[PDB]
């Protein structure tokens, strides 16, 4: 039993809700919140901009030190950093950005990072400003993630479309 409330169950391990991931993280304080990161951990907009803003820029400060030490992530890769006031940990995961020409096949690799954590609160990778089809992202999530994932979808119209079209 966990504290996630109001989710629709899609499969044995995948759950979905129309919610603002920032507000969901602040309420649940999950062990892991997933950020829709880029390789530079520059949290300017989309989910990343919103999560970072909610940490009063502490996420960005920590991220800049991480990059200065380690260099950029790989597309499809991830790193674990602090969750600040939102979660115990933040798993920064880089899905391919279609608006940069990146291979959509890398979306499966990106979701594989979730399997290193038993339970996660997450957005749909590569959705929103990353330019991929969210219906496809949900399909890859369900077919790749085996651990327990709670998906927060900000847009109500999109949430209803994802549920109604789910096979
Ligand atoms: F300021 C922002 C900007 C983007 C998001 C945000 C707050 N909170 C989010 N929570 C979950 N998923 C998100 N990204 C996808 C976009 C379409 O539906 C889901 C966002
Ligand atoms: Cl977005």
């Amino acid at each position: 039993v966990n504290s996630f409330s109001g989710y629709l169950k899609l499969t044995d391990n995948v759950y979905i809700k129309n919610a603002d991931i920032v507000e969901e993280a602040k309420k649940v304080k999950p062990t892991v919140v997933v950020n829709a990161a880029n390789v530079y951990l520059k949290h300017g907009g989309g989910v990343a901009g919103a999560l970072n803003k909610a940490t009063n820029n502490a996420m960005q400060v920590e991220s800049d030190d991480y990059i200065a030490t380690n260099g950029p992530l790989k597309v499809g890769g991830s790193c674990v950093l602090s969750g600040h006031n939102l979660a115990k940990h933040c798993l920064h995961v880089v899905g391919p950005n279609v608006n940069k020409g990146e291979d959509i096949q890398l979306l499966k690799s990106a979701y594989e990072n979730f399997n290193q954590h038993e339970v996660l609160l997450a957005p749909l990778l590569s959705a929103g400003i990353f330019g991929a089809d969210p219906i496809h992202s949900l399909r890859v999530c369900v077919d790749t993630v085996r651990t327990n994932v709670y998906l927060a979808v900000f847009d109500k119209n999109l949430y209803d479309k994802l549920v109604s079209s789910f096979l």
